[PDB]
């Protein structure tokens, strides 16, 4: 039975080599500049119509990578002491696209992610206070603010602020932050389930499109 | 030779046991049909809408007086009235509990600084009648918010979730019907995981205990 | 010579340990010394309020190092680190920290609101710039504080605090400092999950403790 462990580790090594080669040779569906430009073109419109136009355009530019209307749902998000709402359009293990915002405004922690985030503002204001600094910057509709991996900032969204977000990195690690206040502050298990279901629907779509 | 009108005593005993079993299992159900709420659903709102024109101090005092006059033995006395902090859903305010049962509660809530956060999903229906200030509500699934001013009442259905914002110096009365302990579970989340203010935990639990003691001593006398 | 009961000598040793512990606690309270006076940090920081908060912080650090050498962290150990607690978020820079005392620069460029925290310690805060809204427990009114003023937070008191944009202050705290650090990391653990900030805060406290120990044993 000593060779059974050798066979198990051999199969495991070949499988891990497959996984490594696949993770290495994977391309990305979206480009940061693509999402940024699509969101900047629609910043002048009201956020409802801008969301609609951007979703239609994303669907026509990358078919099979945008959730259908039957699976689009606004879901609240409580994290880092702030509260907003998001609608997920695309979600994989390495990429995500969503619409985020708040009609009341909010303030809190940006989150320390293993990913690169890009928020292009459709309406409102985005105040960012970078770590180690004593001043804050402000971003207005049409501008794009980037969150590098391992960075943490303080964030402040003014009333009626809405943006398009494109994240790229270790996506399953970000759920730990985005659901922290849902577990320990709001105890909103229904919203937790809705978020997990949106993520799973995005994964399902990506898998079926990759398999055809 | 047995008369067809007689009844065996053991069968009669067992049949009376079955009869009391059925009668008890039937009248236990009617307890959920004879449910009596101490306050009407819109009574608290129509009561507080009258004192909205005054400052919150005098308004609270006169409303407490009138509520004691209307429902004697159902409002906590001046000895047990206490302002305690409430940290929940990422917002912070203060409450003063006037009535508390396992299915109903009434309190004076508000904030002198303003706050924002998550309303919470309760197994209960909440009603907030504004005495002073502003109340901003952002319902789930929408991308817009509504504002409520003194005199108006905001109704929060069971299972609903909204984002909320209280401006500076907002004060309201509040009435709630449903599983009150489940809502107390939410009202103490940030007190445990954010503020660590165990004295506030003790204060809120003591207010609830005083309300329950008053509701039980009124039922017995 | 005679014997003592199994419960007799037990209660006798209980009383002996009680006497020893009580008199030792009293002896420790008698020998308690504080590096900074109760109103020293506030008086010193009020002199720099109104200036640019950067210039004020630099001059205050220089002055504190001049007045108490060996009790202020060196430049290579000063670091701005975020703090998330009671629903509010800001940034701190620790200048002095032991088991009984601490001195820091606190503030936020965005403003925040939350729970002050209930401590076993007396905490004074002298505003360098910005605004400080306070709401005391049991009241329905709030008091505003402007630069130059000092807000005192007594042991066991709990208030609702609000900092306006670009609010910066100097803070001196005296009491059970570990119990205040416990509150200082609540949201960092259960809300932000920023383990790097947790490490930074604990490392700053450890550096303050190390400096205090070295100066106590070797005299700065
Ligand atoms: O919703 C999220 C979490 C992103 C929050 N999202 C990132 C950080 C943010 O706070 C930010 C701060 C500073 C900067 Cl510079 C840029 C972005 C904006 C909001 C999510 C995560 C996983 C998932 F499957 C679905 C949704
Ligand atoms: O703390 C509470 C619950 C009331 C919170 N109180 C109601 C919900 C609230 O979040 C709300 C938001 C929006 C709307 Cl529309 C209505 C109500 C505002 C604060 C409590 C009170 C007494 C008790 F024994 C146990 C718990
Ligand atoms: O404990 C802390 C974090 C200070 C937060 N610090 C708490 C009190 C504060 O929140 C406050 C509230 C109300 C009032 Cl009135 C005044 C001050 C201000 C900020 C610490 C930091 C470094 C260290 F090495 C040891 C301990």
């Amino acid at each position: 039975r000593w060779a059974w462990a050798a066979l198990l580790l051999a199969v495991a090594a070949v499988l891990t080599q497959v996984v490594w080669l696949w993770l290495g040779t994977q391309s990305f569906v979206f480009q940061r500049e693509e999402i940024a430009q699509l969101a900047r073109q629609y910043a002048g419109l009201d956020h409802e119509l801008a969301f609609s136009r951007l979703i239609v355009e994303l669907r026509r530019l990358h078919p099979g990578h945008v959730l259908p209307d039957e699976e689009l749902q606004w879901v609240f998000v409580n994290a880092g002491g702030w509260m907003g709402a998001m609608c997920l359009l695309h979600a994989s293990l390495s990429e995500y696209v969503l619409l985020f915002g708040t009609a009341l405004g909010s303030r809190g922690h940006s989150g320390r992610y293993w990913a690169e985030i890009s928020d292009t503002i459709i309406s409102g204001t985005f105040h960012q206070w970078r770590e180690g600094t004593t001043k804050s910057e402000v971003f207005y509709p049409g501008e794009t603010v980037v969150h590098g991996p391992g960075e943490a900032t303080a964030v402040e969204w003014g009333p009626n602020t809405w943006m398009v977000e494109y994240g790229r990195g270790v996506i399953p690690s970000t759920l730990a932050f985005a659901l922290a206040d849902t577990v320990f502050s709001t105890q909103d298990f229904l919203t937790l389930f809705y978020t997990l279901r949106s993520y799973a629907r995005g994964l399902r779509l990506e898998l079926t499109t990759y398999l055809f």
